């Protein structure tokens, strides 16, 4: 239990999410993942914290930082993408974050889209789940993480 | 295509919500839904606009109102709770709300709950859905309709 | 058991109807429910009958007229809208109409649409179910009543 | 929690009973609905009590009534009828009633009729079931609520 | 894209109505399929047209008329009996009939039958589909081609 | 067809409930199986009857009970316990009492259980089915067989 | 009703049977068809009857030959071979057999092979039913339509 | 590898069979167990063997039996009755009996019935299936297994 | 075991494919069937061999064409387009052809249309499956079957 | 609770493995039961403690043997055989064993066989399940409930 | 858009590939990986391409090489093995890729293994798929690419 | 081929197991993996073997210790974690261990969980499966191997 003040918010962002903005704008729209890093810091600055924002292609790689934001991090805000649909192994490792917050974001609306996209593994362990609100749904993350680690 | 400036954002409650903040706590929180309709009234007026709030327990009722928000409001933000996963009368009736922003929004992250609350008609025609981010979730709605309507 | 000559052919229409032909208009059409109602009074009147055009969005509105129509009316033409795929009530309702005509009426053609619309529970007890044949539908519904009810 | 000699037993029918004893005599007998009441205004009275006996064809009227219940009955008695099968708005309203005895009736056994009767949402519920006794299972509940509340 | 003044209606009928009006009556009626044909040619006469009526057990034989239909017709009613359960082929065929009006019929309710009934592939293509109108259905769907190939 | 007054009524109960009442309390209660043949017996005694009450863990065996029912009791009030939910052969073995009333009993809602307790098989067959009302279930149990018997 | 002695026994065999004896003999063994409808000749002349043995790999030939069947012959035996699995053309076709015996015929043991193989739209209609007896099977098929056409 | 001349063929019958010919004759018919083993004793006579009738209500019992035929017995006649849908016991019994030809048998045709009636563990070890012959089908039983240990 | 020098390799062409180039061509592409029979008799004639090119919209008429092919030639193509989805008959007619290679073709990508398009009865059988390679896929088609011929 | 110094370990087993080391035993093995429990007998005795080794192919009768171990042993090694895969009877038994050990054994690996036996009611209930490892997995079983015991 | 002349064809190989032709030859054969890639080289070289050969047994790894190839290739075939089944991931790669030609290989034809085999996520972007044919399909692949690209 | 004495014993631990004993001991126990190590170096020295224990978040990670694991270890114990519900690519690394000694286990009793974790991709292949003895299984797992190599 560390505040916003002692620790950043971990924003971990899961594969393809590199690409956001150069593809698919009438899903993912025309920000770039950088362009939410930004949005993500300037939401964390007005609560009077920092974020640590991060993207891998790599499940393993996603779980290790996991274990690492339960030791050095206030919160985790993440977009899991693909691995959201198949990823037992990225909730286990949130499952393990004891007491600490978590928030879940996709920016398309994935209940909108094909079925296999309507499940979530994450969703069983976060706090809060938010899709289909573009790429604020990434503030509102950072919002509801400063309220519940307050 | 009302502007916030121009037309209320119309706040749906579905059944059961009249109750909030008296039974369930652990689930629902311990806020009422006058509580709730504050919080509204203040994020919208931030950006210059106001809200309608109500509450029913009957489904044709929630009809009527949502047809009436498609001439006179600018936005619905809806928690239609039970009714999200029964009413496909509710999903018509926001599909002839061509154009107009709908933010679903949930207190209980429903995902954790019955398998029967983990499937919702409306979520197939929102714009973005807010799950177990507690009443915080209204205001997260608000927000996005301010920016969508904008 | 009333003739077309002792008594009206009730039409009931189920919710969102009352928007017919100001939305989705290449799944409805252009022609409203007031158009409907003309259609169906001449299409009754070529057999020497009338009719009573009703509208609710709600479903026990829906079921106690149709307790009035067993007393009252020789037929049933209906039009349960999203209540075809949900209510049990209504078809428990015209269950209870032993011995009266009904006739089930979809202007789209269901069966070409959204899966939770390819069912419908009113298709158990009626005698007839038309489905995508536009408003038309409503006048081979007539029809069909005058027939049995003959 | 009020005794049986404090406040009513609140006795809630759902749609389409009101015809009852009109109609499908082999399922549902050939008892009214009135002579349900008297049935259970006389069980009742065996005890020290009283009962509040009400029909409904209306699924938010019925969620009112049970919000009502909550704080002027001892106890619910409910039939819900079809409501039984699709109204997740009527189980949430009963799980408002913390501590409050229920008991579901029916009066057909559901169990031997279409599958899509098999299934009850109140039943997760209900405190207690009773199924195909005919009209007496309405007596069956009135005492188990006695057993309970006392 | 033919008129019914340029071109036939083609009737189809699949396997086994050639003993329509000899085998359970009280499903199909008593009404023969050269009785059927006579009411087709009648309704046709009406509105200034002809049909062009055939019946046939197999369903290859089925799939070269429609063939023929999409050169020579202006239009199609269908009751592909047993097929509408079983014939991707029909459905395919069917589709290749590009702008070329479709009406199904059947003469019973199959809503009512054996759950394999309840599924029809040529439902996914045809404009309008009745079912249960008795072989009043089949003036129904010629009603419909006159007014769509109009 | 035997009175109460000429046969006793058969009571029931299948495996694992010799040891009702010293396990699994809040699941079952704390009365014993003697306590629950008693409450019986007083119950039948009301209405000038007797009770022949049995306990067994084996299938073979509550099958044989039922056979003799069938030739010298008036109505069977079984509890089949785990059998409930597999034993087609005690299902078909009260298919061949025709005419003999039979009430199920479960002391637990099994509707709140596990899912592989939803289902019974004997519910198929009996009259009635009482669940979840505790031990008074039994009562309720012999109280209809008197109603029926009759 | 045909006896034996007025009419022929009508024996069927559907699709890819005319090459029974020279493939898969471990599963049809090493007879071949020929040898089949000896051993059926045989069987019917100790009952003082004929056969009338039919090969087709065409459904609507099978369809057509059971159209025959009703005003010609005194029963069916038939193996549908394929066709058992997918025609609801051949079950409807025997439905038209009002009175007439049908004893459907398999010669490898259908439950122990592919799952699409363990159903048959036949078996609905068939009086009986016979599978994994090997050719032996059309003996007994003959045997009982000796017995019920007696 | 007995012989019908070195051992006999056994007969096993399944639960609720000792009550055959005196309940639901419409479906299992009107002759008694005794008529069964009478025509089995007489239908291997014929081939110059003897037979080995029982009948049991208990699972396990048949197991025994199962294991005692492996040793003394030349083949196995089989009605599990219920069981035939519920016990892989009885399965797992007959596949220790390598070598040993084994005919499952049916008075009734399952496949019209309920639908847990349609499956069947025995069917897949035994050798052969014959179902809906009625009483005539252990006769068939008999003579597969006199031509199979033949 | 014929060579590509002592037999034509038949190439087998199901329902529809008749119109190939003249509907859907998106889908289908715009060349014909005969623009087809060319490419694959080219290609056919680099390796040394001829083809056999057939089409029929008759299920029965391609298993009599398959039976053909196991005696006169050296593998088989094929497109069974629609039968692909429904046909049992053409994959056990298949599965006499021992020895000889088979290969599937679909010019459009199956698993990319309706869910009833994603099984194929003939791939469990056929050695390979080439899907939504156009036309193309015939001519490997034809050079899978001579390196599997040669 | 009692130690494995007070009380013996339970070892029960299932139907048919009064034939194990006799049949099957690329499956089974082929050491017998009496092999088994010798083993069990020595790994017991390493521990100090000692066992009781039953088989039955009686579900009841496993049933009242699970009654007495609750009173006079330590913990219960059982491998239930085809009862595993059916009997909630066993289940709820070994549910009454408040504290008991329990763990459950399978010599096969049923993961690996037909889908019926890939579930396990004792599964449920169980503190640990060996599959797969032989006879040896009976010694596993000791150790657990020695270490368990402890 | 490259062209075969400006950029090579990227060929990726998934998991466990780099063990092609050392285990399970009868499934997938007895060449190398290597041997693949010289089958490549020479197919592409014949229509004037090159080829970029790769394997990986990391997910992550693969998705990182899509990228890649969307830059800097002008199409891909690719056999994603295991993760053909389970890679939501690898789909959305491939999705990125927009307008770049895209053919899917399997070795093995996955319609004849397990049932979990016969699901590919790459299917639904694949403009092709190839499963079947041995490393054939690699240069059936490469062949398609170059038709496209061209 | 390697014995104990000529190569270790591969351990394999899947994703999270590195924090295993500092979360949900009631779970997975309070013992870490260190412990675990030293349970396993101790079981093996026993029987004159040694280990080689590693643990990885990685699939691909584990999927190359399985390819060396073929060449260079006796033996392979895994725990794959969550893995074991999701990864293809595990079970075909496995499979290609031709003859190599496979025991899977798992700490807690997945039966008991989520169901998703029921089912184990790696069940299929391994030799033996323990599931629910705490660490103890991996020394069973040590045991058994030591059995089957020797
Ligand atoms: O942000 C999203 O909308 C998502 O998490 C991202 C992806 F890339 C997809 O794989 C998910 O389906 C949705
Ligand atoms: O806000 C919610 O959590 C919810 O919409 C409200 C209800 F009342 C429930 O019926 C929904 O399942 C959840
Ligand atoms: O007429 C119709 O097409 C319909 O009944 C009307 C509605 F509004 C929908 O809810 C139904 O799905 C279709
Ligand atoms: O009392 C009954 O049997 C019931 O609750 C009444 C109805 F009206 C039906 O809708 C229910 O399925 C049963
Ligand atoms: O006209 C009909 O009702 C039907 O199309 C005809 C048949 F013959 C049956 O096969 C169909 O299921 C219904
Ligand atoms: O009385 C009961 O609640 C029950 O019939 C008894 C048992 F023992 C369980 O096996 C049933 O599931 C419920
Ligand atoms: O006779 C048989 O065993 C069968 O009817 C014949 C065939 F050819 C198969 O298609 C059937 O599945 C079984
Ligand atoms: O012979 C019979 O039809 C049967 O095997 C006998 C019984 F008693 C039933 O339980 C089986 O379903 C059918
Ligand atoms: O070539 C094809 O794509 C196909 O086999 C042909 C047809 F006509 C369709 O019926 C198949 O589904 C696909
Ligand atoms: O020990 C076994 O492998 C088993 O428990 C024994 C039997 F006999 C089977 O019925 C089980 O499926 C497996
Ligand atoms: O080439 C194949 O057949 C496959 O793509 C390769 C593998 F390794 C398997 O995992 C796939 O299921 C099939
Ligand atoms: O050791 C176990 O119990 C487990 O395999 C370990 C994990 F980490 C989970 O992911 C598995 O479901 C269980």
């Amino acid at each position: 239990p560390r505040s916003l003040a002692n620790a950043p918010i971990m924003i971990l962002n899961g594969p393809n999410l590199n690409l956001l903005g150069q593809r698919q704008p009438e899903i993912y729209g025309s920000d770039t993942l950088a362009d939410v890093e930004a949005l993500c810091v300037k939401a964390a600055a007005a609560h009077g914290g920092t974020v640590d924002f991060r993207q891998s292609n790599h499940e393993g790689e996603l779980v290790d930082w996991i274990h690492e934001a339960r030791l050095n991090h206030c919160g985790i805000v993440i977009n899991p993408a693909a691995y959201s649909h198949t990823s037992v192994a990225i909730l286990d490792a949130l499952n393990t974050c004891d007491g600490l917050p978590v928030v879940e974001v996709h920016i398309s609306n994935i209940h909108q889209r094909e079925p296999f996209r309507h499940h979530s593994y994450v969703s069983q362990r976060a706090d809060g789940v938010v899709a289909g609100c573009g790429v604020q749904g990434y503030v509102f993350g950072v919002e509801r993480i400063a309220a519940l680690a307050g």
